[PDB]
């Protein structure tokens, strides 16, 4: 069908948790071997979220090349993502050797530092220019450069230097600000003036790594925003845009890292994304 009149048979028919359990029911099982060694356990923020061992993100380190991040490879659309979980105390160093590994341009944020009066995730960047970052266990330095404070967003100017080389990298990095702790957004209209931003700042390009996208667990709200981003980028490249089929790419980019949105109301509010995105478009 469709999407917007399957859209509206679904909410008058109240059916969307029997979607939802649907996708559950037919997503991939792949094994995670390498998450779940012991040595690995204070790598990872949920013992029920892991990445596939076919995709998973190599750190570039002989000892210990383990990170919670995967790979989403979408070959139709040709965009890629890494999608990881919210730094974790002793894996903030990791995190930024994969930025710089991977040579990605963009880093996004779609959760605040504290919801719920508990942390989500490590203070992983510098909040003033003159108090800058040195993460010794991986021989990397992060400086901020600039900081723009809109009412639903803000965006950063990082510079990552690798302290072995001495090369240095320009990084952006883009953080939604006004999630609510509880639910998804009545409208989806600054999601989707949010991913626009993304995209207008070539982040999301070929000419550079996979972006890295993030939240606490890496697959929920990390989930709507890829979701959203593919589905509209086909929607603009085929013939006939009315046969991209969300729940299609969603169990695709299932194949990749499980459990990609987490509720029934999560997967509403993809559907509304992409159909107001859609009209913006043209
Ligand atoms: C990193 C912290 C930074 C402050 N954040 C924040 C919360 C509410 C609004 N309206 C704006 C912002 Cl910038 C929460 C997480």
């Amino acid at each position: 069908m469709e999407m917007e009149k399957e859209f509206e048979q679904i909410d008058k028919s109240g059916s969307w948790a029997a979607i939802y359990q649907d996708i559950r029911h037919e997503a991939s099982d792949f094994p995670s071997r390498v998450a779940k060694l012991p040595k690995n356990k204070n790598r990872n923020r949920y013992r029920d979220v892991s990445p596939f061992d076919h995709s998973r993100i190599k750190l570039h380190q002989e000892d210990n090349d383990y990170i919670n991040a995967s790979l989403i490879k979408m070959e139709e659309a040709q965009r890629s993502y890494i999608l990881t979980q919210g730094p974790l105390p002793n894996t903030v160093g990791h995190f930024w050797e994969m930025v710089w590994e991977q040579k990605s341009r963009g880093v996004v944020m779609l959760n605040r530092v504290m919801e719920k009066g508990s942390l989500k995730c490590a203070q992983y960047w510098p909040q003033k220019e003159e108090k800058e970052m040195i993460f010794e266990d991986t021989n990397l330095k992060l400086t901020l450069i600039s900081e723009d404070i809109k009412s639903y967003y803000t965006v950063r100017q990082l510079e990552l230097e690798n302290l072995t080389t001495q090369e240095t990298r320009e990084i952006l990095h883009f953080h939604y600000t006004t999630w609510p702790d509880f639910g998804v957004p009545e409208s989806p209209a600054s999601f989707l003036n949010f991913l626009f931003k993304v995209r207008e700042s070539g982040s999301l390009s070929p000419e550079h790594g996979p972006v890295v996208v993030h939240c606490s667990a890496g697959i929920g709200r990390s989930g709507t925003f890829c979701l959203a981003d593919t589905c509209l980028l086909l929607m603009d490249k085929r013939k006939d845009p009315s046969s991209v089929d969300i729940k299609k790419v969603l169990l695709e980019m299932r194949k990749f890292r499980m459990g990609l949105i987490q509720t029934a109301d999560q997967l509403r509010f993809s559907y509304l994304a992409v159909i107001e995105g859609a009209k913006f478009i043209m």
